[PDB]
């Protein structure tokens, strides 16, 4: 069966998605995940949710432990990650109060731990040398976008739609994400440059997130919201949490109402086909 | 009330900018700055100087504690950071012999400490995300440009003035770096992927350094040495040159700095790192 | 020995057996220990010593690769040159799995490994090193593989001098850009189009910090790319890339000999010489 586990980032350092069965502190071969899970169900699903930077946001994106907070939901018996990422839009079409169902990234992050793998005692032994061209589940990409569908929320799809056809506030069917190492904001600079490339998004906390749910055989999807006086971006920020949330719980349904037996299989066998060192 | 601290490049690893009244050996909560802070006066305001690599440079650029370089300054009440940088251009209107007061940066550094504050057992407590759209202190940037006018130096602005007011030796009123971590210098490939972002200036030293002082609450502006990093002597002498007028900006800066009132300033630096503070927002 | 040429293998070249082994060295140096024992022993006339770079069961990670232990050991055998391969993914049409690339460029993007011998750590050499990289190959040592390349009766492609109809697979490409990627990931296809759209040929995980450290140690560094195929298709990938391993061995046992026909009295002391006129301490 599957079970959902949720990666709450800004907006969700202390979410109340669904009543609680309990509250759980667990540990990993990497170290303590950000904070303890909340447990519970979406009807008969059951859902696990993790704040990324703990109940009082004290951890920053690059001292995040990733691994730890991917490997906790896997030994939880998660099938599914759903995490949401906060962010800045490089271009005019993708403005505050929208969401980006992300399909690709640009890393720029360093120092953080991004592989389960490697020949230090810290780590797993073996050498991964995972695929990432399109790195974000196909299938549970498509299950957010279906969710906001089905919660009334407007979707644009930039290939499907014209650029008059966008209608704020919606969800992009794509995108991609720089993410920046932080903590600090980028320059004006670098988001000329960023832009340039091509770019969508820019954040801080996607990579290597996004990169070890893969090594960790799991199905994962992001949601950025796009967030770009403080109090307006709070009360906007806040009205995109309400639908974000209404998102995340459609989504678990869902995911639950399919058969995920050969996808889960794909998941596990491509772990083990990039292992080189075997 | 202001105190200038000044933080020395390469071609200032001993600086002798004024007769030293005092030096403080001092250890901050992130370790030891790169040597001793020299304390004295430019005229009637109190000045801080501090060689980046050392009085031997043999700190290389990733290595040096900008952390600790930094606070040690903000803890003898320093109120500005002026800097030097010695850099190689990427742009034909550049030339050895030139400065720069930079406006913007593109950062290619890694494994240095560039924040004060996160979860690591030194590290200040709460998460800190400093907005840096543009990462100087303008008021401190149009010091630095009006110290150079004040010494008879080219001040040369793409912006409002045609190329032929471009007359070698001049501070350029504006420019990008790309902050490399060195040691290593680049790849022809690097240098022209760079260019062709459109940076104007390479460097070693400038990031973390600047986003550090103002998270400090500090006003930061950064004066680059262009030189040639390709004769060896006439390059010498000429750097050699380029050191001596940026003592001279850097001497009237200090005194251009203390001629006005930074009230507003020192406020509004400070208030950018509270409402930066996500921990508590 | 006047001349000795190490030799670094990668993906391929885990248990390279070379040549005869006279002499297997366990080594230690100041910055830890080699990937590996490394073994002497001699091709024709000329003393060759070689490393695999991931080990004998390829167990360590580019990322975790002992860059500076590898070439500091290679170094103190008294190696006076280092011959590299590489296993790398190709960025443009031209440049097809089974090709190889004697690369002249590189843009770096590896962080968190030790790419310098001298520092103000104690795990380093006193002093500040700025080497000059503009150019980071010996130039000698790259006309060398090609050279190797065309007395075994490979093709060689010259996008500078040749017609792009001349371009026949399989081939070794007289020059090239690499983007180094830290790994242990491979690229998006977002991050792919960008490094495509810079102008660079291949991407590799290996590439940086190996040649900086080789120049620092004032060694002789030439690289050979080896173009796979990172996307049964895998049966296939697997065969040519076998077919590119042995004629790689060629090239590199062939470069050896072409390296002991010549005098490098010149070309050492420049090495050595832009060592010393690199330290920015003096």
């Amino acid at each position: 069966k599957v079970k959902v586990g949720i990666i709450g980032g800004s907006g969700f350092d202390d979410p109340n998605l669904f009543k609680k069965v309990g509250v759980r502190q667990v540990t990993t071969p990497f170290g303590k995940p950000s904070d303890t899970l909340v447990e519970g169900f979406v009807g008969d699903v059951a859902c696990v949710v993790l704040p990324r930077h703990g109940k009082g946001h004290l951890i920053p994106p690059s001292e995040v432990n990733y691994r730890a907070n991917v490997w906790a939901l896997k030994d939880l018996g998660c099938t599914h990650i759903l995490a949401t990422n906060a962010c800045g839009s490089l271009q005019e079409d993708l403005v505050p109060g929208d969401f980006v169902v992300l399909n690709q990234f640009m890393d720029k992050t360093w120092g953080r731990e991004n592989t389960f793998y490697g020949s230090k005692p810290d780590s797993l032994k073996g050498v991964l040398h995972m695929p990432m061209a399109e790195p974000f589940c196909e299938r549970t990409r498509q299950i957010l976008i279906q969710a906001a569908r089905n919660k009334s929320i407007n979707v644009y799809d930039k290939k499907t739609m014209d650029k008059s056809a966008c209608i704020h506030p919606c969800v992009h069917a794509e995108g991609s994400a720089v993410t920046i190492n932080g903590p600090r904001f980028s320059t004006r600079c670098e988001s000329f440059i960023h832009k340039a490339m091509g770019l969508d998004i820019v954040n801080m906390t996607l990579v290597p997130e996004v990169s070890l749910a893969r090594e960790a055989g799991l199905s994962y999807a992001s949601i950025a919201i796009v967030t770009d006086c403080v109090d307006m971006v709070l009360e906007q920020f806040r009205k995109s949490v309400v639908h974000v949330r209404e998102i995340l719980l459609e989504a678990v349904a869902l995911i639950g109402a399919e058969d995920w037996t050969k996808t889960i299989e794909a998941n596990k066998a491509l772990v083990m086909s990039s292992r080189q060192d075997l």
